[PDB]
């Protein structure tokens, strides 16, 4: 029930990624030189958070005071020196509340799976790519897939001639 | 339900900034040598903050005061000296209450793939382009997209021939 | 739903802003002869705010009063000298509420790019154009944009020839 | 719905403006030899404010009173002095009550941007303007956009041979 | 009764990663030359999460403070010293509250088997793989099975000529 709906939407969401992929890989590697597929490790548990956060005052600078009893006295008679300090003070803080519900069916951690094919010249031989080139699809496939690195993306292309 | 409507919307912002990346780099490297995909990030949580902030009173030049009594007794017989100083008062502070409710599909990280054609004179040579020009579709590929260092925006903007 | 209106606003207010460019770029520059993208980070966040604010009291030149006891008294026998001080004091205080409710739809962040064509005289060779000129332009492209520093308004306007 | 109308609010203040600067520059540059285009943000966040304000009382000249007890004892035995004042006193004070509900619709920051012609003798050489009329040109633009500092207003007037 | 539909739901997600890992496969060693089976091992057990989060406020610095009492005596008569330190403090300190409930039927551990066949060339001798070759499936294999360490994930590719 849920369960295929989930599903459905993981299945839309790495075919569009993966048709993301696909259009820029296209242009410079040529239709059908390209295939990628990606699965996503997505978010289907409801969160709810509250968050309080108190600003310090500890410092006497950042201090917000509403009433404040300072009793001193000193008896001097160091000889028979009687110093006594009584001190109450009352604060008001800096207070922030802040309530956040998560959405449901976000992306945990996505992993693309990329192969390229060679290139063959006009004699027909299939040359295999250059590092460069190799290089300009790694960027450009983390730049489509969204890639980062608190998510713990993982991104794999290679380079391997296409069957008949 | 909810998580297509979710997607539609990601899929159209996209598209939009797919759309106004294309616009400027069309006139100056033509139509068709330029090609851009975008991804979006973006937020769907509902978050809910209120923050309360006090100015700080502790010192008597900013201190705002409604009562305050100042017993002082200076007994001098140092010898048998004896002060006594009791002093209460009572403040009123400054106060801002800010209540937020953040939208609904704002977004994120932005990450942007741009490539763009090699150039073929009369000739037809596909002379690649230069780094000056290539520094100015990056500068307007980032206003297009309106990139920004909070968000954590990647940009990347290869040069490479298009395949026929 | 609300998404949709909010993206259809974000257009709205980038097209006028452009076609605001445009109508000044076109006298000088000429028809066709200048192009501008303009992008928008706009504030869909209802945000409600009150401010207190009370006016500091702690010199008696500008302190307001309503009642005050000063108990004075010198007990001279320094020798055995007695002095005691009893004052209390109740204030009153000036005060300003402030309740604010910001606007849903401000714009926070505005980007623009734009770019002009070169100049191609009577022979026909495609003329690049001065640094007072493209001073120009910026200046006349930061007017009409509404170029601030607080927002964190960027603008990059380069010169090139259009591609036929 | 609501912010359609305050953008055509923005558009039709922009119009006026606009126009109420090309009346006056007209007579003097001549018809279609100049061009303005007028930006304005504007203010369309309800604030309600009151603001309270206490006159001092702490100079016995301006001070109103209402009941004042002063008990004053001089025990003569300096010697055995005995000197003991107990003041009470009660105050009426002014008080200013202010209620200001800011109008929704203001403008905060006008920025305008205005280009003018050349002037093509009989001969028809396009001969630029000179220092003075330029002078002339920024001073009637400032009266006619109601150029203000408080605001932050900006403005540039540039002259340029207009485009066939 | 439900214990068929999450068998059925653990069915689905195994073929749908097959056919992922089968989709990539395909391209390099050919149709019909790989053969993967997957079996997920699910979670359909129904957790719900409450965690509290105190920020400690040990450190001076950092504790934010209501009301605090300080009574502090000295009667110097080390002689006959006497030190007397009454404190009392209240503080106010960051909550945060997260209610969480995991969804039904996610991913607990993944194993897949995959098998890869020889090749024969254009004499028809079944020549193995290399290493490098089988480096790579196994990377795209890791990547299309969404490989992790944490969930406790094992891939296994063998290579072996298949039978008629």
């Amino acid at each position: 029930d849920l369960n295929d709906a989930q599903l459905k939407f993981a299945n839309d969401v790495e075919s569009r990624i993966q048709r993301r992929i696909e259009a820029i890989l296209s242009p410079i590697v040529g239709n059908g030189n390209v295939h990628a597929q990606v699965t996503a490790q997505l978010d289907f548990a409801n969160k709810e958070q509250t968050e309080e956060h108190y600003s310090p005052n500890g410092d006497a600078s950042k201090a917000t005071l509403r009433s404040r009893q300072l009793n001193i006295s000193e008896q001097v008679g160091a000889g028979p020196r009687s110093t006594q300090r009584n001190e109450t003070s009352n604060y008001e803080v800096d207070r922030t509340i802040r309530h956040t519900k998560m959405n449901v069916g976000d992306i945990e951690r996505l992993s693309v799976a990329v192969v390229v094919n060679y290139k063959t010249l006009a004699d027909g031989k299939p040359l295999p790519l250059t590092a460069d080139q190799m290089k300009q699809i790694e960027d450009l496939t983390r730049e489509a897939m969204g890639f980062s690195d608190k998510r713990g993306d993982t991104l794999n292309v290679v380079n391997s001639p296409f069957s008949a």
